[PDB]
């Protein structure tokens, strides 16, 4: 049997899938710890590794496989169900099995995705610090028409401090915060002027190695909901620019409160894809 994780109806991705738009012919790169390509509920059609000695189609951490399943777990009678289950899914390994990687490897992965015609980049990753090379890579991807999505960070809030991580903080990247199954902001969700939209991030059930399923918490679970939503929109409206996809997501989001804490609110992909 197949389970529908709560995030799929919460963002109204089920409604868009029922219209017949499921991400077909949209290319999404998951820049992470790899993807377990042999998982029965995923179809990884290509990728690249920039982690020395690690293949992109294996995932010794689990994070990348989980993120990938939120985007793209196959619609069948097995496992779970992704936001955009017909996407062309690419594993871009930029983090090792311990979840860390050089920033130049992350840049190489962004560049690979751009050169190879990805429509959407998901970076469920980041840190407190950026770099000129990282900013240039995401800026170039967006300028060349890629929708770039990243986790806002899991640093929470403290007074008025801006805790958005990089690359989410760059203007070319959609910074995604996290809500739970009640649609309440998760306390770990980072905050600040760059926070753009919210998506399900607490208690997110997805694919996990080896051939299994697991529940994780983080803004890095919220980001792939937005990446998948972008792919749903593009599968219905293939001629849109990256900015047009991005604005559909933020202009139709459900208001949750002040943008510092919630951005424009919870994405509603049914409304965004109208
Ligand atoms: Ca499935
Ligand atoms: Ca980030």
């Amino acid at each position: 049997a197949q389970t529908v994780p709560y995030g799929i109806p919460l963002i109204k991705a089920d409604k868009v899938q029922a219209q017949g738009f499921k991400g077909a012919n949209v290319k999404v790169a998951v820049l992470d710890t790899g993807i377990q390509a042999s998982h029965p509920d995923l179809n990884v059609v290509g990728g690249a590794s920039f982690v020395a000695g690690e293949a992109y189609n294996t995932d010794g951490n689990g994070h990348g496989t989980h993120v990938a399943g939120t985007v793209a777990a196959l619609d069948n009678t097995t496992g779970v169900l992704g936001v955009a289950p017909s996407v062309s899914l690419y594993a871009v390994k930029v983090l090792n099995s311990s979840g860390s990687g050089s920033y130049s490897g992350i840049v190489s992965g962004i560049e690979w995705a751009t050169t190879n015609g990805m429509d959407v980049i998901n970076m469920s990753l980041g840190g407190a610090s950026g770099s000129t090379a990282m900013k240039q890579a995401v800026d170039n991807a967006y300028a060349r028409g890629v929708v770039v999505v990243a986790a806002a960070g899991n640093s929470g809030n403290s007074g008025s401090t801006n805790t958005i991580g990089y690359p989410a903080k760059y203007d070319s990247v959609i910074a995604v915060g996290a809500v739970d199954s009640n649609s309440n902001r998760a306390s770990f969700s980072s905050v600040g002027a760059e926070l753009e939209v919210m998506a399900p991030g607490a208690g997110v059930y997805s694919t996990y190695p080896t051939n299994t399923y697991a529940t994780l918490n983080g803004t890095s679970m919220a980001s792939p909901h937005v990446a998948g939503a972008a792919a749903l929109i593009l599968s219905k409206h293939p001629n849109l620019s990256a900015s047009q996809v991005r604005n559909r997501l933020s202009s139709t989001a459900t208001y949750l409160g002040s943008s510092f804490y919630y951005g424009k609110g919870l994405i509603n992909v049914e409304a965004a894809a109208q």
